[PDB]
């Protein structure tokens, strides 16, 4: 029996039964009378794939991380209270991967093929009204292979009931805009336009008004605006439109992500019968064909990353804090933009970007009608694409972080006439919902020989003219050239670099290799392993850095993700990616610091590699840094300064680079144990940053560090616990791989473990994990009881350790 205290959306994640087909088809699972009493009980969100052992024979292959999908069944038996009688009730899924069929009381509600959009079924008249039990079933069909990356399987995003009066705001029924904010801002005002759609799902017409109130971030009223009454015919939708104003508006920006909140009151016979909230931001931006990108009139480059949807040891199961953490770590790297590759975002991700200050480019599709994998969305595209792309846009049209809608990635169809037709449609469908943001596409097939300005396929060129902003994948050779040939075009790197690297691995230091495999199943962190179609981080950066018209880039990728262990194809146990600047565990690789050095003002310096080598062996030592110069000191003895030249772009923007082209500093140092220090200075010789690398002793203990010492006792919030293997002096042992055992006590539960090792096939859902390059991770989830969490860790032969996190009733 459902908990209803009058809320408009009810959390419906609890008390499901779940069972995966392992022995062929489960007869009668969709029927109300089926007996599921011995099935596992669990709460959503849930990813069934992540709980399985890695399976070298999985149909997912390396591409999908060697984790099985298949057919999964979810069942919920429930009743509706008296308090909901005569309400409208919709069952609302934020996402299910993939191809689900939903049954209610034996009847099919629907089949939903796409795995990354929200969807909804109205069930108002379909529920039994006596207090007899309803039986809801979701059959999930993730037959493989369906995906070029790890998808997860099941109901991996939240579920809700939406409960309203028969007269209500429609799904996604508000649209808030700020027209001509470019100009209106000059007189310190924002003109706010508000379009509201009201459904009448009652028997008879009714007289309806809308009261619209804007609050600021503190809760203060800013405007109130009420309409005339209006006839709302039964069984229809009736539109309302209002204009108002905000004086000295606080703008949403990357640095100051401010939002307002619109409360919409639907009023019938002097009674407010429905209430709907719309969080929104006030901001304007522009892609300019010569000057690149700006936000609120401020020129900036898009320092972007691409991100897949999994959250590491959590699998696909979404989590507000989980994504938020990913986004904070990207902010620390200097990132201001996210390409959500290659499918819509969870609500949680959107919210993270809205709250922390990140642009979003949201992409609908990884294929159109021509499949990349046999069970992907290609087979559904002609029937469903209009629906699915409109769902994306309609869902997100008020979100200030979102700045661009991408109609596809690396789409085969773009080299023929059918694909040009399809692009026209898609762009049209977008614009039926939202014309305030540019459309785009990510395109790889103009890459050519990576050197000459590739003559453009004529169909691709038609399509670049159909979208508003042109995204190039791996095609730096065309950045300037296509700009000169097509002066009206706006261009950016929609996907770049795809350099490959393992955390703490320092191999073949003086060779730059392409798509090359090693016996260790790792890749080097000297920015010297990258795929044949790509580039070093540095090289991809320079192309962008040097051109004003290039709006920016989106590297492949910000975070590692499960699957696509390129260049190790078909080499179990390589199962997860090497592309990320940060590993699946949230631990930065050295290249994170390189991006800082290029993208942030705060002075820093970062050395690599570690300082555990053989005596006399000559070590390639690098400093990533935005200082003018660095002095390197080994055991108190100077090894010399190295410096950048001050350079400028062709438009006069300064940047740092050596006489020989390097965007970092380098020494070659014969190894002597001790302490290697870097002293970063400005031109005047003044010290502005430091970093150290220190030879570690024998492993002595494990050491725990929690990322936050207080979290919410809401059953979903998370604490991330770093476990380091250290020597007796607290230095991390840089190549340590000791098995660590974790135990959680108090008001929380272990939710997963990880070390970012791409060629580990250790369980994520377990309570033990080896360190990798000295580090592992434990993720803990709070319960609904406030109190305190204690995490204990131990390693054979070393001292144990403990740390604590308080949890608080929100």
């Amino acid at each position: 029996s459902v908990s209803y205290d009058g809320e408009r959306r009810v959390n419906f994640n609890e008390n499901w039964r779940f069972q995966r087909e392992t022995n062929g088809s489960i007869a009668g699972a969709q029927n109300p009378g089926f007996d599921d009493s011995s099935w596992r009980k669990l709460n959503l969100p849930h990813d069934w794939s992540i709980e399985l052992d890695f399976n070298k024979n999985s149909l997912a292959t390396h591409e999908g991380g060697y984790l099985d999908g298949g057919i999964g069944w979810y069942r919920k038996t429930f009743t509706i209270p008296e308090s909901m009688k005569g309400k409208r009730i919709s069952l609302d899924f934020d996402g299910v991967y993939m191809n689900s069929t939903t049954y209610l009381n034996g009847e099919v509600l629907g089949t939903y093929p796409f795995g990354y959009n929200a969807f909804s079924y109205d069930i108002s008249d379909k529920l039994y009204k006596d207090g007899r039990a309803n039986v809801l079933v979701v059959k999930v069909n993730n037959t493989q292979p369906s995906s070029r990356w790890y998808s997860g399987s099941g109901i991996y995003r939240n579920v809700y009931l939406t409960v309203t009066d028969p007269i209500h705001v429609a799904r996604y029924g508000t649209f808030v805009t700020t027209p001509n904010l470019e100009k209106s801002i000059k007189e310190d005002r924002a003109d706010v336009n508000i379009k509201t759609k009201i459904s009448n799902d009652a028997a008879e017409a009714k007289q309806v008004k809308i009261k619209s109130t804007i609050y600021d971030g503190a809760g203060n009223t800013v405007q109130t605006v009420e309409t005339e009454e209006k006839t709302a015919a039964a069984g229809t939708v009736t539109p309302f439109e209002q204009n108002t104003v905000i004086k000295q508006p606080k703008l949403w920006s990357i640095d100051k992500p401010y939002r307002y909140n619109l409360v919409t009151e639907v009023i019938v016979g002097g009674q407010t019968v429905d209430t709907y909230e719309t969080k929104f931001g006030v901001r304007y931006f522009k892609f300019d064909e010569n000057e690149g990108f700006s936000l609120n009139g401020e020129y900036m480059k898009l320092h972007g990353v691409s991100m897949h949807h999994d959250l590491g040891a959590l699998g696909a199961a979404t989590n507000a804090r989980g994504v938020e953490r990913q986004m904070q770590i990207m902010k620390d790297m200097g990132v201001n933009a996210i390409r959500v590759t290659h499918n819509p975002a969870s609500p949680e991700l959107l919210e993270a970007a809205n709250k922390l200050g990140l642009f979003i480019i949201e992409e609908a599709f990884d294929s159109w009608a021509q499949s990349k994998k046999p069970y992907d969305y290609g087979r559904f595209f002609n029937a469903w694409a209009e629906h699915d792309i409109k769902e994306m846009v309609d869902r997100g049209k008020n979100e200030p972080a979102i700045i661009m809608w991408s109609i596809g990635n690396e789409i085969y169809d773009t080299t023929n006439a059918a694909g040009v037709e399809t692009a026209r449609n898609l762009v049209g469908w977008v614009k039926e919902i939202d014309t305030t943001r540019p459309t785009t596409i990510g395109e790889d097939k103009t890459r050519g020989d990576k050197v000459n300005v590739t003559p453009i396929n004529s169909y691709i060129k038609e399509i670049f003219n159909i979208v508003d902003v042109v995204g190039l994948n791996y095609s730096e050779n065309n950045y300037d050239g296509y700009h000169k040939q097509n002066p009206s075009w706006k261009l950016y790197g929609s996907e770049t670099s795809s350099a490959t690297r393992s955390r703490g691995v320092y191999t073949h230091p003086y060779q730059y290799n392409q798509s090359t495999k090693y016996a260790d199943l790792q890749q080097s962190s000297y920015d010297n392993d990258y795929v044949g179609w790509g580039r070093t981080a540095e090289d991809a950066w320079k192309y962008d850095r040097d051109l004003k018209h290039i709006a920016g880039q989106f590297i492949w990728t910000g975070f590692d993700y499960i699957g696509e262990p390129t260049p190790y194809y078909n080499s179990y146990p390589a199962k997860s990616s090497y592309f990320g600047a940060v590993d699946t565990a949230g631990f930065p690789k050295d290249i994170f610091y390189y991006y800082q050095s290029q993208w942030k003002k705060e002075p820093m310096v970062h050395l690599l590699p570690h300082w555990n080598w053989k005596e006399g062996e000559k070590v390639r030592v690098l400093a990533y840094t935005n200082a003018s110069k660095v002095e390197l000191v080994l055991n108190g003895e100077s090894l010399g300064e190295k410096n950048y030249d001050n350079k400028q772009t062709s438009w006069g923007a300064p940047y740092k680079e050596t006489k020989d082209g390097k965007t970092y500093l380098e020494w070659a140092v014969p190894f002597k144990p001790g302490k290697l220090e870097a002293v970063a200075k400005d031109e005047n010789g003044k010290v502005i940053a430091r970093d150290q690398v220190v030879t570690a002793g024998e492993p002595a203990s494990v050491r725990l560090t929690a990322d936050r010492k207080v979290v919410k006792a809401d059953g979903t919030d998370l604490s991330f616990i770093t476990a380091d293997i250290v020597d007796s002096k607290g230095i991390v042992v840089p190549d340590a791989d000791h098995l660590i055992t974790f135990n959680v006590t108090g008001q929380g539960e272990l939710a997963g473990v990880d070390n970012g090792n791409a060629s580990s096939v250790e369980r994520y859902k377990d309570n033990k994990r080896k360190a990798f390059s000295g580090k592992a991770l434990a993720i803990v989830q709070s319960s609904k009881l406030s109190g305190k969490i204690t995490v204990h860790a131990s390693v054979a032969g070393l001292s144990s350790d403990s740390t604590s996190v308080f949890t608080v009733t929100p």
